[PDB]
This record gives C-alpha cells, sequence and structure tokens, in this order.
C-alpha cells in the first residue's frame, strides 16, 4: 500500500543495492521543486514508508538516486554524477508506483511497474 | 524459499508480464539438456514452487522463456525468438537465485540476485 | 573528432529513435545550469557536431532527452517526463563521450562509451 | 554492405567489449542448427564482415556470444555461461541487421536496430 516504492539492483554483485541515498521531490507550478521526503535504501534494495499517500498527490516528482556514493563506497569508479527519474504520478487516477533501477559503474536502467 | 524464482517485467505496459510461458532445463552428463519443469507467469510476473530443492542439486541450467507469443498476443511483432538464460547454479546451503528479465518487443534486459 | 555524441534507439520498433529533441547543459558556479547547445536526433538516432572542441571543457554536464514528446508523437503514452544523464567530463587527451540510450514506454537505458 | 553486425558495450568500464568470440548458427529445416560463422570482436566491439550477403537468407538465426570468457579475461566472475542472441530475420526483405549487447557481470542488454 506504500504509494512510491523502489527495488535497486546491483548488477555487478548479482546482489539488491543496499544503502542507496535518494530525495524525492515535487514539481512546483514556476518550474523549481520542493523537497517531500529522503530515505536510504536497506539490503533487499527497499525502502519502506517513503512516503504517505496524503503526501503524493497528482503531480510530477523526481527521485534523485545517490548513485555516484554507492559506487565510490563499492570501491568502483562511476560515470554518472547521479541517477534522476522524473515522471507524472495520477495523470489518470490512483494506484502504486515501483521504480526499478539496474545499477553499473557506467550505465543504469530505469523501469516503472504502475499498479492498483 | 523457493529455490528458483523469476520476475518478469514489461517495459511497454508498465506491469508485470504475465502468462509468459517458461521451460527449465539441467544439462545432462552426456552435455544435452533434459527438462525438468514448465510454467506460467502469474499476474505479477512470478511462478511460486517453480522447483523443489530435491530437484536442484548444483549444476548447469537451462530457462527458456516464450517472448515471442507473449508479444504476438499483445499485437506486437517481436525481434527474438525467445529469451534464453543459461548458468552454473551451487544451491547447496540454501544459496537461492531470481532471474529478472525485463521485455521489450525489440530488447530485453536479464540480471540475477543470487542470495547469500 | 566531436567531443560529445549520442546514440538513441527505439526498443519498440527496433530502429534509432530519430526527432528526438535535447538540450546539452554545463554546470555553472553559482550551482546553476548553462544552456550550451540544444538538437533533435536524425534518423540514425544521433546528432553530429553537438558541441565544439571549445565548448567542452572539464566540469559537470547535463544532457536533458525529451521522450515523454518522442513517445506522445509514436502514438504511445509513457511513463517518463523526461531522460537525463549528468556527469563530470574530463578528457585532457582528446577522450571524447557517447551516451547511448535505449528507449522504451516505460523504460530506458543508458550507459557511456568513454574513449582513451 | 554486411547484413548482420553486432555491437558490444561493457557497462562496467565504459568502452566497447574488445575480443569477444561469438558463434553464428542458421536454423535447419528440421529444427537443427548449422553453424555458419565465428568471429571475434575487434577493439570496437565489432565484427567486420562477419557474414555475406550470400550467407544471410530469411531464417531463424542464433548468435552466441562467449561472455563468462569475456568477464574471466577482465578477471571478474560472471553469473552466465553463456548468452545466446535468437532472432527471425527479413523473411519479406530486405533488411539489415544489428545486435547491440551491454554487458555486465551479473547482467546483459540485448537489443537490434533493423534497417532496410
Amino acid at each position: 500500500r506504500c504509494p512510491l516504492m523502489v527495488k535497486i539492483l546491483d548488477a555487478v554483485k548479482g546482489t539488491p543495492a543496499g544503502s542507496v541515498a535518494l530525495k524525492v521531490s515535487q514539481k512546483t507550478a514556476d518550474g523549481g521543486w520542493t523537497q517531500i521526503a529522503t530515505g536510504v535504501t536497506d539490503a533487499t534494495g527497499e525502502i519502506h514508508n517513503l512516503i504517505t499517500e496524503q503526501q503524493f498527490p497528482a503531480g510530477v516528482y523526481r527521485v534523485e538516486f545517490d548513485t555516484k556514493a554507492y559506487w565510490t563506497n563499492q570501491g568502483s569508479t562511476p560515470f554518472h554524477e547521479v541517477a534522476e527519474v522524473v515522471f507524472d504520478a495520477h495523470p489518470e487516477g490512483h494506484g502504486h508506483y515501483t521504480l526499478a533501477l539496474l545499477l553499473s559503474p557506467f550505465s543504469y536502467t530505469t523501469t516503472a511497474v504502475v499498479s492498483s
């Protein structure tokens, strides 16, 4: 029932990516951003209770994943400064969002699963 | 504690890929393949109790996903005939294997998550 | 001898992604961004002469790809608003960058090829 | 006018994947396979003139990429035994193919670019 979920995997080690820091922001009508939550994945590459339903109204959201610190801690030199995922939420109605992210030092894949 | 799991996602639809048929085969002594299980993904893109521990000793395995029929039914003409994932497994001591698979008509991404 | 190249592919059609608009920006001292180039991919999914040697000093760069319009114009309703790639660029020795991007309605893969 | 090209990239180092051995087979009328070419990528992750026009009729093809040895040659331990890409070719006609392959030790992405 958590409206926004993440699932982060490490494609080098074949494990989830633990202790990846992230920030969730909401777009403002002027095109700026307001931070609504921060979090850190657990050893399963997930975050519980990131945000509540009330904090998640329809609109455009940005999730910034601090992948550079993840790789630096892993002993690898990464390419990207950050990984940002930007999307409109609820352009139709309700439902829950899971942002899947697969990380390599010089690449990432991101997909969404949108369900109800 | 399912020794072999799958998680299939649809990158066009933004949902798990349900009703994907697959076959699990085990490499034999003379280098052939024997089929040891079949299944179809559920609506969460998974197959529960695909094989038992007793059916899964150390060895080389092949999991064949029938992605072409998945796309043909969806109405998209796909590039690949099948998606095959081949790997050496050593499950003894509860090492669990999850094969993740992200599908598009002309591309797939596949990753493994191996427990410790 | 283009310091910065892109290669965008469409994973639904199995063709390069033509007509994708993009913006190249450089991080400024005050932490802001200054746009240094814009373009639209050709039918090979590339943009030649995106920027010159002289406009590519060391520093942080952002390339924003307008993937939403790409999909909506192909008649698909996508997940992401945009796809952003942010990286610190170096090459002291004529080192060049290729940003590869593989697009599906609800997913993208981005990788970098850095020469040397 | 190579009807079949490949492009293999390394997602750990950010370079093309050099010296990857591969084997190309064609599906026979009976459901078997016949080998029609072998090669090794150059440092650009390509193989020039893998096969001729005359060797590439419409039909089902398999490319077996020896990713396991790629990774051990890089000094890493990989998950997959091989990466097989099986696809249907240009019954109508004409059409040329590029198989793109992005490699990480525990993951790969396979896509195709099919151009007239």
